[PDB]
């Protein structure tokens, strides 16, 4: 809502479709989805909405951004992808790394999030510290994603349940394991498994635990554990916004 989507040439279309194909086989291959979904989102999630600044524009691949210590380990994403970049030249950087993050969801099982190609590659990368602290909580969440990216409390519950792929590493945030016992399948499991408390073996952090607690957050968190289709169906609409941040008429 609010988008004015730009017009891509027939070409660039074509490019977009093949593209798509060719990385949910890589993806697929590689195991490197959470990754993929990772790189994405840090991409995205740098959207300042009242100055708009930031945002999926392929800023991402630059050594500046990179070495934001919340982008520890994305480098890795970044060389992963370059091969089948260089594929597709057409194609800016933003859209192909926002389309590898779409791509991430649907082969791991999850809900097929539109996809909307246009997005340009922009020259600066956005100052560091815009995205998520993980040993923050409620405040902190609304602050980034709603008074920076200009999502809502819904988004926020339905995005956090991205972590229900993947896992941290010590080596990059600290935190380390998996949020569920199927990290490469996308399902509720992690709504499940931040209610049934702390298990073994299975990773919670600060700020998922925030979600438990918080008046607003709390009954979206039992909503998804209990309906899974509503989870996707929540999941992709914040997923698009995310990945349209800045881009389309904001
Ligand atoms: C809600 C606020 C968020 C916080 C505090 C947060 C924090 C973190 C941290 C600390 C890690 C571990 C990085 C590592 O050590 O490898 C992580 C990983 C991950 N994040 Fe988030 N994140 C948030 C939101 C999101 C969103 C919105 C998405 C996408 C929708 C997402 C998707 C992922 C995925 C898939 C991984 C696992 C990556 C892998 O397996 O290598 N996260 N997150
Ligand atoms: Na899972």
């Amino acid at each position: 809502s609010g988008k004015s989507y730009p017009t891509v040439s027939a070409d660039y279309q074509k490019a977009v479709e093949k593209a798509k194909k060719k990385l949910r086989g890589f993806i697929a291959e590689k195991r490197c989805a959470p990754l993929m979904l990772r790189l994405a989102a840090h991409s995205a999630g740098t959207f300042d909405k009242g100055t708009k600044t930031g945002g999926p524009f392929g800023t991402i691949k630059h050594p500046a951004e990179l070495a934001h210590s919340a982008n520890n380990g994305l480098d890795i994403a970044v060389r992963l992808l370059e091969p089948l970049k260089a594929e597709f030249p057409i194609l800016s950087y933003a859209d192909f790394y926002q389309l590898a993050g779409v791509v991430a969801v649907e082969v791991t099982g999850g809900p097929e999030v539109p996809f909307h190609p246009g997005r340009e590659d922009k020259p600066e990368p956005p100052p560091e510290g815009r995205l998520p602290d993980a040993t923050k909580g409620s405040d902190h969440l609304r602050d980034v994603f709603g008074k920076a990216m200009g999502l809502t409390d819904q988004d926020i519950v339905a995005l956090s349940g991205g972590h229900t792929i993947g896992a941290a590493h010590k080596e990059r945030s600290g935190f380390e394991g998996p949020w569920t016992s199927n990290p490469l399948i996308f399902d509720n499991s992690y709504f499940t498994e931040l209610l049934s408390g702390e298990k073994e073996g299975l990773l919670q952090l600060p700020s998922d635990k925030a979600l438990l607690s918080d008046p607003v957050f709390r009954p979206l968190v039992d909503k998804y554990a209990a309906d899974e289709d509503a989870f996707f169906a929540d999941y992709a609409e914040a997923h698009q916004k995310l990945s349209e941040l800045g881009f389309a008429d904001a």
